[PDB]
């Protein structure tokens, strides 16, 4: 349960630099 | 990045499953 | 009853996504 | 810079979380 909720908390981490990377770029 | 994306929302999915069986039951 | 196999479901499909990452 | 940086090393995190995953589910 604890690497599940890393790894998801990880991709929305991941998916958030994207979207900053989008505006910021 | 789209089975990234795909893996992010299913473990999404999966966290809303488990707190809904934390609240009911 | 429901929610145990939806989760036994969801919990097969993330199996699958693992499946595919090892491949691709 | 810094963001492409702060991407790549959550790239980096989400590889070895992968390759954890992999190993034990």
């Amino acid at each position: 349960s604890k690497l599940l909720e890393l790894l998801r908390k990880l991709l929305e981490a991941l998916h958030k630099a994207i979207e900053l990377l989008e505006k910021w770029g």
